[PDB]
């Protein structure tokens, strides 16, 4: 595989590498090892079907524990990256390993999982019901919500304000509700961890918000809100 | 604070507030109580920095839900106003609490937060819109626009045509792209309101157009133009 000018970042390689079918064939490993969970299985190169990936959506999903993890999108020293999906209602997460191989971005395996689960309220459970129960919504959110945004007076400085749930309704995002995305660079991703980031990252335009989730004794709640859109 | 001249209507006083610097420096209450929605703050005299608010432009604006509210623009009884800018693109407020103390008029806070219930907000964005894109605007227009303006001969009767596109776009005022602002001299702004009445007020000179708009299922629709000038 000639290493060319996208896999200067996994960034870059991803989104040419699930909008161009010819380069998408070259950079897939064949046969490429498929795990369904502990049965193993191989995808022959005749058989392999585009994976347009999150690419065709107008914006992705990432996810973190802490908010020092974020720092993590901008490394370029890593050699090894997955993309995940998240079924949300089916309580499994199909994940994609790449690997730099010289330079050059490989998908290396595809494996099937079924999401972790504790004695607490499940991150992934509670998020496809806050994504589709407006009621449900409503009582998970934290009164006032903390939001971050720009001031309407300089762009170059930070706003931090308040939002009331009508305010809530008007200013939130569109949220997922069968399937979240993820990249790992590295993050922190434990199912016992008491906060949840949700970065929501346009794809092809600025748009940039970040839902930060704490895990109460009643439940998870959303409690900041972030719009770092340029 | 000694009362003026000008402090006989809140119209006379915000005037002078914004175009004298001097009397705007001891019209405001110190330290100024600001507000981020509902995280508090203060200002302090040392960081003041004269406010022109909107007498600098050719032209302001006022929004209602009813026409016979813009009788409540000469309400002299009124002891309490606010002055706000609203950020048309950002759904950001800058209100300004105006109080009359002893027949002076102070400035006593300042908001500076994400729009809230009862301040226009789905008239705002739409309004966004329409000023900036021909083609959306030629779309959001009643063919043909009722067109009225004031009989010069006589107050009980009006001038009453109609305007197709063409005349619209050559008839039409100047529309703000960026922000709106708006006094509050108690008329309703309701959310569910199903007209919007944008009254364009020139400064220094007798220019005064009102646009009313209404709410259809297929959304906001320019229906009336009324050229009320003196």
């Amino acid at each position: 595989p000639k290493p060319i000018e996208a896999d200067e970042s996994f960034d870059d390689f991803i989104y040419n590498f699930a909008s161009d079918d010819a380069l998408q064939r070259q950079r897939v490993v064949f046969p490429l090892p498929y795990y369904n969970g502990e049965r193993a299985s191989k995808i022959d190169r005749k058989y392999w079907k585009h994976d347009d990936l999150f690419a065709k959506q107008s914006y992705y999903t990432l996810l973190f524990d802490r908010e020092e993890d974020m720092d993590l999108v901008g490394d370029t020293s890593l050699t090894s990256v997955q993309v995940e999906w998240i079924f949300v209602k089916k309580r499994m997460v199909k994940k994609y390993y790449f690997e730099r191989i010289k330079g050059a971005w490989m998908l290396e395996a595809i494996n099937l999982r079924p999401i972790e689960e504790n004695e607490n309220e499940d991150f992934v459970e509670f998020f496809g019901h806050f994504a589709t129960d407006s009621i449900f919504q409503s009582r998970r959110i934290r009164q006032p919500l903390v939001f971050v945004t720009t001031d309407p007076d300089d762009d170059f400085s930070i706003l931090e304000t308040t939002l009331d749930l009508n305010q809530w309704f008007a200013f939130k995002p569109a949220l997922p509700a069968d399937k979240l995305s993820n990249i790992n660079y590295g993050q922190q991703n434990d199912d016992n961890a008491s906060h949840k980031i949700l970065a929501l990252k346009g794809i092809g335009n600025g748009f940039s918000n970040i839902l930060y989730f704490q895990r109460k004794d009643s439940g998870w709640e959303l409690y900041k809100f972030e719009d770092t859109s340029i």
